[PDB]
């Protein structure tokens, strides 16, 4: 038993784009911008919207970098994330209801106020390098266990 999510990463050059969450799950975080998959839409379109519902921005082309699987110990549905990156998009970030953005230069990434996965895989995203990820949580900061490769096709 898996369930759909999105997140997706704005990457450019010299600079990522995250939001702080404000409210909901891991809110206080700084992430990407994203959440669940609709019924009736792809994956990709909810990329889209959750981006736009999030930050106001749209974008010309998503592409897929990876995807990760988290078991949350106690709960039954596993977390099936596919995980985006593009360079240009369009607009200026705005913040919204659920997020706070800001652009982070990328030897300031603000890890000890991320999800602690995020501080195995990312350095893969900005690597470039597309990747499969696994991990078991105990609750939201405790991770047990994990794996973690990087793969031809996400
Ligand atoms: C559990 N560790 C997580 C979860 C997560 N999510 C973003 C999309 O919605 C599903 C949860 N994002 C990151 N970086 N790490």
């Amino acid at each position: 038993a898996s369930r759909l999510y999105t997140l997706v990463l704005v990457l450019q050059p010299q600079r990522v784009l995250l939001g702080m969450k404000k409210r909901g799950f891991g809110a206080g975080r700084w992430n990407g911008f994203g959440g669940k998959v609709q019924e009736g839409e792809t994956i990709e379109d909810g990329a889209r919207r959750e981006l736009q519902e999030e930050s106001g921005l749209t974008v010309d082309a998503l592409h897929k970098v990876g995807q990760i699987v988290f078991e949350f110990v106690g709960e039954p549905e596993l977390m099936d994330v596919h995980v985006f990156c593009t360079d240009s998009i369009q607009g200026t970030p705005v913040e919204s209801d659920e997020m706070r953005p800001c652009w982070f230069q990328l030897d300031q990434i603000p890890f000890k106020d991320m999800w602690p996965d995020d501080s195995y895989w990312f350095p893969l995203l900005l690597q470039k390098k597309k990747f499969h990820g696994y991990f078991k949580f105990q609750g939201q900061d405790t991770i047990l266990d994990y794996t973690l490769r990087e793969v031809d096709t996400v």
